RNA sequence: CCGCGAGGGGAGCCCUAGCACAGGUGCUGCAUGGCCGUCGUCAGCUCGUGCCGUGAGGUGUUGGGUUAAGUCCCGCAACGAGCG
């Protein structure tokens, strides 16, 4: 799919803490704040559509993360909607440079789904089941999109890059494309293929995403 | 053990003379083992990988909350692990 012109939307953002950078993308001031060129993020979208398709139907994965308050809850959905792995509630330290040392951690979370379904449950302390019950509990916090990553991600579909910019350092070293729904305070220059948009309009998170997942999931076929 | 005997060599055991050596609570705990006192039953000491730093190092083990406790909670470039 393709999407109009629903400017009803992400019109704008930030008020003056911008990044200079992003000058190339903005229309104009209005009340204190910079509004987004929409004729042209429609250009970008054009491309970044693109290049999902590429991966979609090139079967590859894209690994959905976003840890703002208001997106929080729309990266599980679409994820979810999508075949796809995601990143939730926190992001840590490595899930790239680190990820051999912490993909043993979801091998945790399976060894621990095991015992709580196998009659060594009871049977054994009680003062470890709780102290077990919890590790359980605070894996399927974090790790449960993290989970279904089998090896590293051909891309990252970022939501806030300036405040992901940790998992966007990761992926830029890792050379892992990076693709961002970001606004006047990114910094372009790091973002694989981006997308210029407010976001902590709840609207905007959710039309982005939405139409993305659509994409790869038209791309694949079902 | 030997040819019947007489007696002859031999094992163990004994003394004598010489020898190898036995013995020494004789020095050195700054030459040592072991075992113990002690800070301290105090809550701490550290490692792998990741990341920071030219480096020495750092982060993690920190902060805010909590505990008898690095006991647990929230948070955080870390995620775990070991001795406790």
């Amino acid at each position: 799919v393709k999407e109009l012109l629903e400017a009803g939307v992400h019109f704008g953002h930030e008020r003056k803490r911008w990044n200079p950078k992003f000058a190339r993308y903005i229309y104009a001031e209005r009340n204190g704040i910079h509004i987004i060129d929409l004729q042209k993020t429609m250009e970008e979208l054009e491309r970044t559509f693109r290049f999902i398709e590429d991966l979609a139907m090139r079967g590859g994965t894209i690994l959905f993360v976003g840890t703002k308050k208001q997106a929080q809850d729309i990266v599980r959905m679409e994820a979810e909607r999508a075949g796809m792995p995601y990143v939730n509630q926190r992001w840590l330290g490595g899930m790239l440079t680190n990820f051999k040392t912490i993909s043993q951690r979801v091998h945790r979370l399976e060894e621990l789904e095991a015992l709580f379904a196998s009659p060594e449950i009871e049977e054994r302390p009680k003062k470890e089941q709780v102290r077990l019950k919890h590790e359980l509990e605070r894996l399927q916090k974090y790790l449960s999109g993290f989970r279904l990553l089998k090896r590293l991600p051909d891309a990252i579909f970022v939501v806030d890059p300036t405040k992901e910019a940790i998992a966007v350092r990761e992926a830029r070293k890792l050379f892992i494309p990076v693709i961002a729904l970001a606004d006047t305070d990114s910094d372009p220059d790091l973002v694989d293929y981006i997308i210029p948009g407010n976001d902590d309009a709840i609207r905007s998170i959710q039309l982005i995403l939405s139409r993305a997942v659509d994409l790869i999931i038209q791309a694949r076929g079902g």
